């Protein structure tokens, strides 16, 4: 909401290689690094 907004996107942007994979993918491809944030957002109530 405020004080910074999570991309409210669906492909997220990677961290280490910078490639744009899709918001199915647990990990990455290219780095295939494991997405960050353990606990999903989703939990919370929707608008
Ligand atoms: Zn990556």
């Amino acid at each position: 909401g405020s004080s910074g907004s999570s991309g409210v996107i669906g492909t997220w942007d990677c961290d280490t290689c910078l490639v744009q994979n899709k918001p199915e993918a647990i990990k990455c491809v290219a780095c295939e690094t494991p997405k960050p944030g353990t606990c999903v957002k989703r939990a919370l109530t929707l608008t």
